[PDB]
């Protein structure tokens, strides 16, 4: 129910909670024809522009860290047990919103609110439409991969043996390589990858065991958010919009 | 895994999401006995004191406020439309933290995050052991009404005329005998009641189409919560801990 690719940025935002998709505060209208290249058409008032080439598929691998979630005592060959972090981002897009028309719904409920202020519909108000709506924001498909080692010498070891190796292929490439074979002879590590959005055929990082081209970019992350009373104009809604905000 | 039954003040309470049982800071350990009459074992630690026989099981009429929920244009007879809310409350309890025992765990994984201060790794741990631990907390049996009403002169009237009627029994009660009497001849009215925790047969208010005895009372409403960064004992972790919690 009035729902639509990029997408998101219509139904606002709850902060408290970190819910998106909640209530309907603009109209999605289909008469500007802010087209994208092989997606179908758009909703009105919202600006989209993919991230640079430079930064359309990018790889970070983050520091290695403790694994501290799997060890819910002290021991010097033994762990200390590492994990690994490695995220790649692909058909990357940022999403802004000018300019946008309004919905009739959202205003006619806030012309019901702005002629009497009261508590407890101002706080059901917000924990329907959210308290903030989003300006810019940031699709895609990323592959987040963490990685279990069981010491801390040993990521260590494989890091500069690794660092020798490639100094032609990157380090979790010719990582699920050496993987592969332990399988041959065998020896207890696992590495675990999820990917948020499915990833596009024009990268290589993230492919997986076939391809896809062109896929439908997920919500990736937020980047500048509004809030919600300073658009209803009137001031006795607005102190009592900020002041029922703090309870809770 | 690891849970009992009072229950929830064990795991701790992640802030920013609201979300709770994550991670384990304590020991649930069943040296002391912290016993409730027809209810097992408790955990140690923990103070539990059920509410007073006055609040033992209490029902509040909130203020009649419009629906906006499912309005999603200005009528005068038609609404407008009013919902209200019947808020009961059964076989409350009190609980409280004195005197805990600390986990092995939680506090090894502190000593190896105390001896070196990371940004990535006390973010995990925040996002594993969440950010705060409860310190009291009211559990109990609630039953949640919500009455859809179309316009606002009908729920006025109907406010009048049982005021009338009554002056034996509430006002709910004789509700729904009169919207009995409208499933005889025969408007287009619906009542929705959920309840968090199944109620005793203690309480008449919250009899359902049978009855059930000593229920399992759930996790109601917080009270007072307090910060995990002043149970560190060294700053170095302190300030480390307060100043990656404000980042998001
Ligand atoms: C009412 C509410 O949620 N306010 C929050 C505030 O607590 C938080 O510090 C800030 C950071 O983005 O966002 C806003
Ligand atoms: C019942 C409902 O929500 N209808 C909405 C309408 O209010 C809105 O103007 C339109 C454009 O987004 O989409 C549909
Ligand atoms: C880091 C964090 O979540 N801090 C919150 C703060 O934003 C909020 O105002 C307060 C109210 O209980 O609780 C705490
Ligand atoms: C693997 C695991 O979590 N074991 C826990 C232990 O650490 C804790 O001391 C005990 C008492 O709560 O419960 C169990």
């Amino acid at each position: 129910f009035n729902d639509t690719l990029f997408g998101e940025m219509l139904h606002g935002y709850n902060n408290r909670t970190q819910h998106v998709n909640q209530g309907q505060v603009f109209q999605m209208t289909f008469r500007e024809n802010n087209f994208i290249k092989d997606f179908p058409q758009l909703a009105d008032g919202l600006l989209v522009i993919p991230l640079p080439v430079e930064e359309q598929c990018r790889g970070v691998l983050s520091e290695p860290l403790p694994d501290l979630q799997l060890l819910t005592r002290y021991d010097e060959a033994m762990g200390y047990p590492m994990v690994q972090q490695w995220r790649v981002r692909s058909n990357l897009y940022r999403v802004k919103l000018s300019t946008i028309t309004l919905a009739a719904g959202f205003t006619n409920v806030l012309k019901i609110l702005t002629k009497e202020s009261s508590r407890e519909e101002l706080l059901s108000f917000i924990q329907h439409y959210g308290s903030h709506y989003i300006a810019e924001a940031l699709y895609g498909s990323e592959l987040t991969c963490i990685i279990h080692f069981p010491s801390k010498k040993v990521q260590q070891q494989l890091w500069l043996q690794y660092q020798k190796e490639t100094t032609s292929m990157p380090f979790i490439t010719y990582l699920s390589g050496l993987l592969t074979a332990q399988m041959l002879s065998d020896s207890g590590v696992e590495i675990r990858c999820e990917e948020k959005g499915r990833c596009p055929s024009t990268c290589h990082l993230c492919r997986r065991p076939k391809e896809q081209l062109s896929p439908t970019p997920v919500l990736l992350e937020i980047n500048r958010v509004v809030p919600l009373y300073t658009l209803i104009q009137d001031n006795g809604t607005k102190e009592a919009f900020k002041s029922a905000l703090m309870s809770s």
